[PDB]
């Protein structure tokens, strides 16, 4: 039943539009960008996707997957559950080379989160993944990064100390705003501001 | 140097798509005695291939379903489908230079099949007038649940007016950013004062 992933997926390319011209043309200092939602299930996954898609338009960029006790990423270019990945890199065991995906159909670049690792919030907050994103960085216009849910676990929380910007994806349909607050404030009482909202509608 | 081309395109496909919805609810749950739908416009460029093409994808999901292009002057289906041109169709059966099952392109993705124009023929309303034209669609309605039929525009050529007569539903597909009332008012009038009916409209919104 195809019809409906097209409604689906066009639909949630242009509920993004607006924060990607945002970040195009008014923030071009954002250089690495975070997603995230209070909650799974609120299209945090397919708003990072089809941000970095279209800011694959006009920028060099890199979609990374840091969602890495349920990655999505990958699953969704269709790639490998072999690649590489993040995870890999921070190990040691490939290079950035052997684990950079090139979807050429639009220029975008993808890290996908790699083989399984049991201690995700450790590596996130690892030097060498801070080391990571440095490199990264000099090697990239823009960075997109999927996060996992802020109230579920606390990588997202590390990892804003890390980006330029933190976008909040809610799922205007179902999530409360006093917990919206709530997530809204946490970030607030160490450091890091939201930029900007993105609101699926889901059912 | 943006990303204006990139996002018009989704949300002209978006608009596109829903503007389809409605049209394919009634054929599927209320009007299901119209087994063959024709579909055409009063000039070109008013979203009427892709609505051909959504309506029929939309259709895939609940009946066996078949997709023509008829618009055998310039043929659009084969090309949205990434399917060759040199793939028989159309054309071809009519001339009978290939039969039926090697003709009929499989989109396994959606589930819909796909007869495509073939290759080009400069007898165009010559073939489609034919016996073996009717012949075709009389097997083809043996063969599927549903079948939709891109025509070209009314007022270019007088294909489609042929082409209702062998139909159950016509449905006249709107630019209503540009197409101008008084101008499908005249179009209609012209199926009214044959055998044709409209049975439905589908309003897309273009951006020329
Ligand atoms: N693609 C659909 C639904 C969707 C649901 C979940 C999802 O992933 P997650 O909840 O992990 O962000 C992505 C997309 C939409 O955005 O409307
Ligand atoms: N090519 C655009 C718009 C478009 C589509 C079909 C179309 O058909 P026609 O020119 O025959 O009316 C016209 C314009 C789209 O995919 O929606």
């Amino acid at each position: 039943a195809y019809f409906d992933e097209k409604l689906r997926e066009l639909t949630a390319a242009v509920a993004t539009i607006a924060t990607s011209y945002l970040l195009a043309h008014v923030n071009q200092d954002q250089h690495v960008v975070m997603l995230t939602s209070c909650l799974p299930g609120e299209g945090k996954t397919t708003s990072s996707l089809n941000l970095a898609l279209s800011l694959a338009q006009m920028e060099k960029t890199l979609l990374i997957d840091c969602d890495l006790r349920k990655p999505a990423i990958a699953h969704r270019f269709g790639i490998s559950g072999s690649q590489p990945g993040v995870t890999n890199l921070l190990n040691g065991t490939q290079s950035l080379e052997d684990c950079v995906y090139h979807d050429e159909q639009s220029g975008l670049d993808i890290l996908t989160a790699g083989v399984y690792a049991s201690n995700p919030l450790e590596l996130l907050s690892s030097s060498k993944f801070s080391e990571l994103l440095a490199d990264l960085r000099t090697r990239y216009q823009r960075i997109v990064i999927d996060t996992p849910p802020c109230l579920a676990v606390s990588d997202s929380f590390m990892l804003a100390q890390y980006v330029d910007s933190v976008i909040l994806v809610i799922d205007a349909n179902h999530t409360r705003t006093p917990v919206v607050r709530e997530v809204v404030g946490k970030l607030t009482q160490q450091g890091s501001r939201i930029d900007g909202v993105i609101l699926n509608r889901l059912n």
